[PDB]
């Protein structure tokens, strides 16, 4: 049974853990909870650490008093298909293969599922650690209480012996590094640096060895990534977040000062040895959009390349963990200010970005985002009991299956079926965009080859690269973006339609000059 | 097809349907939809009707244009069980034989069934006609569309060439008489006077041979029972009823005359020659309370006997037609002014009312009215459409059913399940007390021969027998009326204790009396 420690005797070395845990709704939890520091107590010295003390990141710390939204946030949702491939007809992007030519996501790129598998998944895609980690075996995919228990309780090693990135299967890629983790577990949370930056009190950084820190790591999305575990307030731990928000001064809604002051971030920094180490967001509301803007953000988490002189920008470099904090619109201009793409096409040679998963960015300006509602009214809603006590779900998924808490206590004029076809009349239009656009890319694409064996110039080959850059990011924009246009279907329609403009002015000059060659 | 007349000519003679007809929503319904008066014109002059003009009373001449309310009404609940007998232990009155022994409901008294089946059901029931009349199969049960395109395409009659009542089969009654057919029919509107008193053009009237007058009606509750067919606008038609609010003066709201005021009835009268034959009450507003109660009331609709000295009152006095338009507690008095009973028990000797279905009367002074609330709310609510013409359901039922529509919208605090459940919570212990009444009723009946062959004094039994008549009305009045209590749940609690109170001193008086015998 856990015995108490004396909190005060913390509290004469923790000035800034005394002052939010004694005012907070967690004042009367005591450490032991979460800590195991008597060696640490022995030790220590007021600007050293000395031995130091166990600290628990499993879920379950939290669990013995919180069980509701514990076995809310480990519940799978079957119905979110699993292992499903994007890159094919019946999913979100037929032609994806063709478009990403030259990127990694080429070799796996599946829908997400339930948040329970984050870690595991990440550690298993075929894109990340060159198929080194699998399932124990295939009856494992199913378990989601014990990937949150542990992702070495379900996965294997093919090597422990050697701890290089390397392909283990033939059609694997090794794109894992350091800075993905960030947005599949915080464990590492005492043991990483603000932005991964080298610093000698960290363990890890972005220059680690991305295979020697996957096996230090256990647990998906923590709990604590949203509530402080001392004060139990909103906050966001995610560095590249508070980076954007506060460093560069851009605020929570960068489309909205008022909106920003109202529902702000205050940095909080954490030393070792008197040094700056580590930092928190405290939320002045329990804001999710900001919390879900952890990581349902476009950011760089890899290495690339500057769009002024091509030279590579490796994980040393600051710009290998950044969230760029920019709509569709602004993205251009937000990826020239730090001089950066992802990678060459492998058919076009144009210089392309890469888009993951912008829904936050896409949310800003959005009827539901104006009007004040945000992502958890519609993905964990509180719960509705007849007679109980309520609870906010922590279920994050589709509002198809809440429908109820989820949208019609907000729309009282609609039926279930009525706001269901509201949605598909949005995700189907936006969805045949997407392909209409694929389409056009893809009979530029298919140009190049043809146009560079004619003799066409170099100066014609560029024009036609600088339009596949605004061709690919005003589509893949919308493939990487989970919603298919729920989220902001004006601003969908405006950028597919972009992105066929600018695909048919490709396909006009190269034509016209592989005609003119001939 | 229907070739219209010229109503203009007919309104140079009928200036009171001129007046309603011209103003109200049926302007331009031409008279041909429901009247064959081309003979009548021909000879017809201002103060000579000539031949009789033919009136279509079929509830298809409103079909035509009004389908949905029709195809609303005649739907045949199948869950409100048929030929269910009332004197069962399962059902409402399990000890109802004892309790009406010497009244022709001891023959047969069934739940009811919906509204297409009234006329039928009134017809084949064993009380009512010795058996004479059956449904011409044990299939034609089911048809209720055929029942309202007439009775007699269902029925049966068993001996055409006579017209007494008498029994055919052994364990029948004959009860019915003309008064009740106005509460299922009003087929005979233009061939009975105000009342059913005796009237040079009346076909029909109290005194009638009931065989005669059955084989002349054919369908179920007129639509015009409610609707004026000139004006479209809300009425009455029944006479006990306008003869109760407006010839009494008691208003439709007894115990309000404010709101008696707002919601009234205006009593207008239809001339034979220069003689006042029969009336209809139009009503200020749509208001269901009092169009249901033409029929959900507790009435006089047969002979009885006075209280005063014992003799006959038969159908010929106008005491035979009466609606008394009293709450329980008033009920006693109102029978006390028209000095009448209706049965003497066959066991106790005790002069008892019979009380029918007083669901309007019940009604008054509950929660609901008081707000406003009418039966049409509950009963017949507006039909909701995710896309439509809203119209009123005509499918007068339980709330079970549509608890949306009739419950939920007003009751936003509550899911379907827990509506449910307040209404069983009243119910059940409604119909708990309804049985202690009758044990109670029981225990007090079975004391009588015991006590008369003791030798108890006249005197006793005459006091037990005066405890008889308020016992039997304070229960009686809940398992005659149809909501279980949930029409007025305080008024049926302090009622049925005051029946057990009753009971229990009549028993307590002839227990000791019997021992002081012995
Ligand atoms: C003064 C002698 C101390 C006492 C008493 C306690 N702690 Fe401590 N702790 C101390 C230092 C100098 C540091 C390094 C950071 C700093 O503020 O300079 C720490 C660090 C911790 C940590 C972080 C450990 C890690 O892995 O990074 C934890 C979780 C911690 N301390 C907890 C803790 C508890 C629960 C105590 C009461 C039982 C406690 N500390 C006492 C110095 C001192
Ligand atoms: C779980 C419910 C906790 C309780 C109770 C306490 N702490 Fe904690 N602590 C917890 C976690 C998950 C972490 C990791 C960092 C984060 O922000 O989530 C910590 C960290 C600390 C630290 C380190 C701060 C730093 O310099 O980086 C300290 C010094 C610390 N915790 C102290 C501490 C004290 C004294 C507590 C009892 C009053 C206490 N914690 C409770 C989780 C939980
Ligand atoms: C029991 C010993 C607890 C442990 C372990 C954790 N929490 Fe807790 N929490 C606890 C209490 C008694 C309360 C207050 C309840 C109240 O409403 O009065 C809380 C509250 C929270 C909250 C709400 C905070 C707020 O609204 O300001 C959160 C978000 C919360 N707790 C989170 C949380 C986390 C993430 C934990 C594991 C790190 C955790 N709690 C542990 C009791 C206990
Ligand atoms: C936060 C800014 C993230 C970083 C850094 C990385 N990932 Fe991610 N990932 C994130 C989200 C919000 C989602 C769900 C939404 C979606 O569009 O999928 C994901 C999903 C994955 C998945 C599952 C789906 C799939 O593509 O197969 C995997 C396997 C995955 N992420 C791997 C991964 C890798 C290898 C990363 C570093 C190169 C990485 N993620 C970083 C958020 C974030
Ligand atoms: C008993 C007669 C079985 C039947 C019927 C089914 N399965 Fe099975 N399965 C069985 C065993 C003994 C094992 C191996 C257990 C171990 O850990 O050693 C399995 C394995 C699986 C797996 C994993 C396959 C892999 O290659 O790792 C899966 C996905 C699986 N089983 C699913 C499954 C399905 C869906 C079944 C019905 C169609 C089915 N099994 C039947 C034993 C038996
Ligand atoms: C960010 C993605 C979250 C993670 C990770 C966890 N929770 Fe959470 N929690 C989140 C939100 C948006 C809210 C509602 C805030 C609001 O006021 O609208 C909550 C709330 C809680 C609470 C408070 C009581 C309640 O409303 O249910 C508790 C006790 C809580 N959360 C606990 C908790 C646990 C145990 C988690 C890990 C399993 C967890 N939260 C993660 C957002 C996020
Ligand atoms: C209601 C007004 C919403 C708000 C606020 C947010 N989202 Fe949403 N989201 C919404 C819908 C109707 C859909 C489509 C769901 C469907 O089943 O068709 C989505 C989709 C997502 C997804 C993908 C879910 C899945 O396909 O399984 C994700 C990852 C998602 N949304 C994230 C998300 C974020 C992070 C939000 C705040 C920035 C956000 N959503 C708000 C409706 C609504
Ligand atoms: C004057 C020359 C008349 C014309 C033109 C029409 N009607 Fe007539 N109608 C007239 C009289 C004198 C009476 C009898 C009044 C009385 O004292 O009893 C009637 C009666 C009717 C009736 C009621 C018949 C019944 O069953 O009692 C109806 C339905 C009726 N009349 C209809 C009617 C129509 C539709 C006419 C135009 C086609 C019409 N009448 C003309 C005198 C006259
Ligand atoms: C059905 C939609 C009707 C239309 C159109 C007209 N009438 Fe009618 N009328 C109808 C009914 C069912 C009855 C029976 C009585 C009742 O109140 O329901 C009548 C009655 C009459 C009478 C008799 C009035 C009386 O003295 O008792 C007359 C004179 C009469 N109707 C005339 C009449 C005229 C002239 C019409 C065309 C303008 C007309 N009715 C239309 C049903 C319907
Ligand atoms: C078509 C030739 C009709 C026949 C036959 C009947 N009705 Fe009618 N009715 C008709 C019209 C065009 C309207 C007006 C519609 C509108 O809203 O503009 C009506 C109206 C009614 C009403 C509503 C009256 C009101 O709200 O004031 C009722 C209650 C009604 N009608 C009843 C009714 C009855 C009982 C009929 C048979 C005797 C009947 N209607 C026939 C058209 C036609
Ligand atoms: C209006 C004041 C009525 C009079 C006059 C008569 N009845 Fe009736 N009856 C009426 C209603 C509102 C109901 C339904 C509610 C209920 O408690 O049943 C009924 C029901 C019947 C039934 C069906 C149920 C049954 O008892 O088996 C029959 C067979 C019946 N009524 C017959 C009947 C007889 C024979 C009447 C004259 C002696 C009579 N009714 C008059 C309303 C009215
Ligand atoms: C064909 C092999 C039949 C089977 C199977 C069922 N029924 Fe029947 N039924 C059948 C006939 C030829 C008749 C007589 C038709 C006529 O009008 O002459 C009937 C009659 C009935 C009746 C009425 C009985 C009466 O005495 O009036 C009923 C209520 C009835 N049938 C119901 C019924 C049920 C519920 C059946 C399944 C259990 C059933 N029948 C089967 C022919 C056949
Ligand atoms: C009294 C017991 C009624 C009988 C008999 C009929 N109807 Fe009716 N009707 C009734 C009510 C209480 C209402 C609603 C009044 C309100 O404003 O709340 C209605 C309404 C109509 C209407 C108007 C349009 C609508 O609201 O649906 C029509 C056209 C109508 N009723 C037609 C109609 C028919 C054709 C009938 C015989 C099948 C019929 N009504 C009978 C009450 C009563
Ligand atoms: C809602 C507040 C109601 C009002 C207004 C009226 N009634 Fe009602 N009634 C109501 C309930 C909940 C019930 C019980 C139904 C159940 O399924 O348990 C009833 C019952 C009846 C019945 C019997 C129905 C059946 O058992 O099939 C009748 C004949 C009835 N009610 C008639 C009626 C009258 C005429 C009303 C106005 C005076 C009236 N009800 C109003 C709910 C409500
Ligand atoms: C992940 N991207
Ligand atoms: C009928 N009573
Ligand atoms: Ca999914
Ligand atoms: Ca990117
Ligand atoms: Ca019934
Ligand atoms: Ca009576
Ligand atoms: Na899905
Ligand atoms: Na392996
Ligand atoms: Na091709
Ligand atoms: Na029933
Ligand atoms: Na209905």
């Amino acid at each position: 049974n856990l015995k108490p420690v004396d909190a005060m005797q913390c509290f004469d070395c923790h000035t800034q853990i005394e002052d939010m845990h004694t005012v907070g709704k967690h004042a009367t939890v005591n450490c032991v909870h979460c800590h195991d520091a008597t060696e640490h107590v022995e030790t220590a010295s007021s600007r050293r650490m000395g031995e130091r003390p166990v600290t628990r990141m499993d879920l379950e710390a939290c669990a013995t008093c919180h069980t509701a939204q514990f076995n809310s946030f480990v519940e799978v949702r079957h119905e979110s298909h699993p292992r499903l491939e994007k890159a094919t007809p019946t999913s979100r992007s037929p032609m994806f293969d063709k478009l990403i030519a030259g990127h990694g996501f080429a070799f796996e790129h599946a829908e997400p599922r339930s948040h329970a598998f984050m870690l595991v998944d990440h550690f298993v895609v075929d894109r990340a650690y060159g198929g080194r980690f699998q399932f124990k075996n295939w009856q494992k995919v199913t378990d989601g209480m014990g990937a949150v228990r542990g992702a070495w309780t379900v996965l294997t090693d093919a090597d422990p012996e050697s701890s290089d990135q390397r392909r283990f299967l033939s059609q694997t890629a090794t794109a894992a590094n350091p800075v993905c983790l960030n947005c599949k577990t915080q464990d590492h949370i005492l043991d990483w640096a603000y932005m991964g930056d080298e610093h000698e009190a960290a363990k890890w950084s972005r220059t680690s060895e991305v295979v020697e820190f996957a096996r230090d790591l256990n647990h998906p999305l923590n709990c604590f990534m949203c509530h402080d575990p001392h004060s139990a307030g909103p906050r966001v731990v995610r560095d590249g977040l508070i980076n954007a928000v506060v460093d560069r001064g851009l605020g929570t809604y960068p489309h909205d000062p008022v909106k920003s002051e109202q529902q702000g971030m205050t940095k909080v920094t954490f030393q070792r040895g008197r040094e700056d180490f580590r930092a928190i967001g405290l939320l002045d509301t329990a804001d999710s959009n900001v919390m879900c803007a952890q990581c349902h953000v476009e950011y760089n988490c890899n290495p690339g390349y500057q769009l002024s002189d091509g030279s590579r920008v490796g994980m040393d470099d600051r710009r290998a963990n950044h969230f760029f904090w920019a709509n569709v619109f602004d993205y251009k201009e937000a990826a020239q200010e730090i001089d950066f793409f992802d990678f060459r096409h492998a058919t076009t040679g144009a210089a392309l970005p890469k888009l993951q998963h912008p829904e936050a960015e896409t949310f800003w300006g959005s009827v539901h985002e104006r009007n004040g509602v945000a992502c958890a009214d519609c993905h964990m809603p509180k719960v509705q009991l007849e007679n109980g006590k309520v609870y906010t779900s922590h279920s994050q998924r589709t509002p198809r299956d809440m429908m109820g808490q989820a949208c019609l206590n907000c729309h009282a004029e609609w039926t279930e079926d009525q706001a269901l076809y509201a949605i598909d009349y949005i995700k189907n239009y936006t969805h045949g965009k997407i392909v209409k656009s694929e389409y056009w890319l893809a009979k530029m694409i298919d140009l190049f080859p043809v146009a560079k064996r004619a003799g066409v110039s170099e100066d014609v080959l560029n024009q036609a690269r600088e339009l596949h850059y605004d061709a690919h990011l005003y589509w893949e924009w919308w493939t990487a973006e989970n919603s298919v246009g729920f989220h902001n279907p004006d601003q969908a329609r405006e950028s597919l339609m972009t992105s066929i403009s600018k695909s048919k002015e490709a396909v006009s000059l190269l034509n016209d000059a592989i005609d003119a060659q001939v």
